[PDB]
């Protein structure tokens, strides 16, 4: 039932980049998926104390959220697009290890997961 300390945002010894991918990633792909209405629970890692699940950190080895790429983008932490991109995949693949198909956070990060695979067709 306790909360490990979540993703790290920074990492001084960690390569960094700015490409034109990862500036369309937070203009574009994660700016929509934030105001989506079913974003709130992938906007911050998952707080299995006040959550009551406190199975999900015994499961869930690689946890990710929005909340934490959104600020490894805004802090320049990826070297390129795809960096950025298995965060996110981790973040769906997550909710479907963790979850029953047919539960509402299913449906809600399959929604995402949809949108998601959209905006990043569209990937300069
Ligand atoms: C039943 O609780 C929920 C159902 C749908 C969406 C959100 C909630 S909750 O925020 O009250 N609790 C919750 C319940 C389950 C999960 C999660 C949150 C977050 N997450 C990433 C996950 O994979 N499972
Ligand atoms: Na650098």
């Amino acid at each position: 039932s306790m909360n490990p300390p979540p993703p790290e945002t920074s990492n001084p010894n960690k390569p960094k980049r700015q490409t034109n991918q990862l500036q369309y990633l937070l203009r574009v792909v994660l700016k929509t998926l934030w105001k989506h209405q079913f974003a709130w629970p992938f906007q911050q890692p998952v707080d299995a104390v006040k959550l009551n699940l406190p199975d999900y950190y015994k499961i869930i080895k690689t946890p990710m959220d929005m909340g934490t790429i959104k600020k490894r983008l805004e802090n320049n932490y990826y070297w390129n697009a795809q960096e950025c991109i298995q965060d996110f995949n981790t973040m769906f693949t997550n909710c479907y290890i963790y979850n029953k198909p047919g539960d509402d956070i299913v449906l809600m990060a399959e929604a995402l997961e949809k949108l998601f695979l959209q905006k990043i067709n569209e990937l300069p």
